[PDB]
């Protein structure tokens, strides 16, 4: 009946960097997934109130979405590429945990995840 606050995208006391891998995660990985025809459900936090899914944030205790990831990358919120990759994987996994296997939303996440894996396969060596 209420949404939780979204994940943070700024934290001044959290150490952060820009690395060439993090730049790749923004310029190649996020950009590729964001433009995809099936990106739209993943471009912002789940609005469980509008969807009338009061159980969503009972099941999903570590929400993540590409809106959040985009803002984190734009703010250079991360220390390393692994932290950002973890956020994408959390997003996909949440979708697979909550939804019925085979449902259209799962097919959408799978399409995005296939591209994600293809891009991080070519993550550049650091520096
Ligand atoms: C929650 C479980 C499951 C899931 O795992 N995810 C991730 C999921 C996410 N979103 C949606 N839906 C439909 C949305 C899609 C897009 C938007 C969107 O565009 N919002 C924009 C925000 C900014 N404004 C200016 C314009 C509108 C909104 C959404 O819902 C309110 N459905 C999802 N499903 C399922 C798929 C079908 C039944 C629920």
């Amino acid at each position: 009946s209420m949404n939780p606050p979204p994940p943070e995208t700024s934290n001044p006391n959290k150490p952060k960097r820009q690395t060439n891998q993090l730049q790749y995660l923004l310029r190649v990985v996020l950009k590729t997934l964001w433009k995809h025809q099936f990106a739209w459900p993943f471009q912002q936090p789940v609005d469980a109130v509008k969807l009338n899914l009061p159980d969503y944030y009972k099941i999903i205790k570590t929400p993540m979405d590409m809106g959040t990831i985009k803002k984190r990358l734009e703010n250079n919120y991360y220390w390393n590429a692994q932290e950002c990759i973890q956020d994408f994987n959390t997003m996909f996994t949440n979708c697979y945990i909550y939804n019925k296997p085979g449902d259209d939303i799962v097919l959408m996440a799978e399409a995005l995840e296939k591209l994600f894996l293809q891009k991080i396969n070519e993550l550049p060596t650091e520096e």
